[PDB]
């Protein structure tokens, strides 16, 4: 199965758990393209993938309730070609906010509004990948249920 992992990340968190996620992934003998969401163009972007995992960092003040380059992403996301394709959604954020890995939810919802298919249920955690290898490895085991 092709598999694409796009992620947005700041301070690299996101971008450490989908790194993770590809090799965990990979691991299950599956084809997986890494993409940043500050290097992506939404218009056809899931075209010959047979899902894509959206990762993306919560950022509660100035920015517009998401990480800079996949709002930009997310804002476009009837572009993308999500009709019939396998989804879920992944974040790293931080528990003492008032709204942690609020991007994870919205994903969701609006992938599943354009026709496509939540396969894992959203990952919510903390820190980098090595923070939290467990809630990693589940997220990626339900990912390869579905493929
Ligand atoms: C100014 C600021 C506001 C933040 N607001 C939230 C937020 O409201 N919800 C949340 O879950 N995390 C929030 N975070 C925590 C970050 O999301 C956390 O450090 C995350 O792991 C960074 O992700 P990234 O390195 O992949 O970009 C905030 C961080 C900063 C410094």
């Amino acid at each position: 199965s092709k598999v694409l992992i796009v992620f947005g990340s700041s301070t690299g968190n996101t971008e450490s758990i989908a790194q993770k996620l590809e090799e965990l992934i990979a691991a299950g003998g599956h084809e997986v393209t890494l993409l940043n969401a500050a290097d992506a163009s939404a218009e056809n972007l899931a075209d010959g993938y047979d899902a894509v995992l959206f990762g993306c960092s919560a950022w509660g003040m100035e920015d517009l309730e998401m990480q800079d380059d996949f709002l930009s992403l997310f804002e476009e996301f009837d572009r993308i070609g999500l009709a019939g394709r396998k989804v879920a959604a992944f974040a790293s954020g931080d528990q003492e906010y008032e709204h942690f890995c609020g991007a994870v939810p919205a994903i969701e919802e609006r992938a599943k509004e354009l026709g496509a298919t939540i396969i894992a249920e959203g990952l919510k955690m903390e820190g980098d990948a090595s923070n939290d290898p467990e809630a990693v490895a589940s997220f990626a085991e339900d990912v390869l249920k579905q493929l």
